[PDB]
């Protein structure tokens, strides 16, 4: 196992390169299914997005995942899909000798979730392979979130030939993203080895053509460690927006949206704050019937109690106009 250590060690040196890698945060994408359980469609789109190009870096760097899962993808406050824990000890053919271990290991959820490709099974270093199996089986979880395609028992007999995901399948909603994530997920004699050709399907129509070159840019820069302050992260925000708005003349804006919340857990700043909501107020021209009503009221009401009196005036102010807009109302 140590010596997987310091290969997994080599594993992110490389995948440095690899943005999408987070070797606290949020939470992991199976946690975000279950706490903090915002889990917008847009989101879900730049999830997938995120984690197809963490295991292409990964790889590309010389990292193999092998064991790609929901509960292995990693998002920060601002649902950061970052890819981590590549599990160099564990097998990338997974030997079925000790399913005992292979449920004390492998599966962290109980959901007992198998993102291994079945050629992993019965008839050195990760492979590409694996990685991949691992990341369609995750891609489709997002899809069925609780629903494990293939639990321990569930990979077991489709190994052995008594399970099939039909069903699991049938939890995901959208066709065509789950048509790929099975194309992905299945026995895997003939490696897919990396997941670009995947991220070039999507970029077509799932992950943004060109505003990810743009978002998936300004996150991986603000991530973190940033030299830009929050306050400072959030006036390039709206320079930012700006040119997003340009380039255009949910997403983004829910993207741009939940950063602005993973910040807004500090203080900093108060005029910055203002600032931030006078921002934050624009954008919600989309959002207004969306995760903005959802959270908006609740950090703007959070925002509009602190000490200055004329600073929470505006803030609810703002707080009020930007939710009157509306047109539609959730239960």
């Amino acid at each position: 196992l140590t010596s997987y250590k310091q290969e997994l060690e080599e594993l992110k040196i490389r995948l440095n390169s690899a943005q999408n890698c987070l070797p606290y945060v949020r939470d992991n994408l199976y946690d975000r299914i279950s706490t903090r359980p915002f889990l917008n469609n847009i989101e879900k789109r730049w999830i997938a997005f995120q984690i197809l190009t963490a295991v292409d870096q990964a790889h590309k760097s010389g990292v193999r995942h092998g064991d790609i899962k929901t509960e292995n993808v990693m998002v920060t406050s601002w649902n950061w899909v970052l890819l981590t824990d590549f599990a160099s000890f564990k097998p990338t053919y997974l030997p079925e000798d000790n399913p005992a271990d292979f449920n004390y290991f492998f599966d962290t959820s109980r959901r007992r979730t198998c993102y291994i490709a079945p050629e992993r099974f019965v008839d050195g270093e990760l492979k590409r392979a694996m990685d991949i199996f691992s990341a369609g089986c995750v891609i489709a979880e997002l899809f069925t979130e609780g629903v494990p395609l293939f639990d321990l028992s569930q990979l077991l007999a489709y190994r052995n030939g008594h399970f099939f995901p039909e069903q699991v399948l049938n939890k995901i909603e959208d066709h065509s993203i789950r048509e790929l994530v099975t194309q992905m997920i299945h026995r895997e004699p003939d490696k897919r080895l990396e997941a670009e050709d995947y991220l070039k399907q999507q970029r077509g129509n799932a992950f943004p053509e060109i505003f990810y070159t743009f978002l998936q840019p300004y996150m991986a820069q603000f991530a973190k460690e940033t030299f830009l302050s929050a306050d400072e992260r959030i006036l390039v925000i709206r320079k930012d927006l700006g040119n997003i708005i340009h380039n255009l003349c949910e997403n983004g804006l829910v993207i741009l949206v939940s950063v602005i919340t993973s910040c807004l857990q500090t203080l900093k700043y108060c005029d910055s704050k203002l600032a931030a909501l006078e921002l934050i107020l624009h954008l919600a021209p989309r959002l207004s019937v969306e995760i903005l009503l959802d959270r908006i009221t609740p950090y703007l009401l959070h925002f509009s109690n602190d000490s200055v009196p004329r600073v929470r005036a505006e803030a609810l102010r703002t707080l009020t106009k930007v939710l009157a807009l509306v047109k539609e109302v959730p239960r």
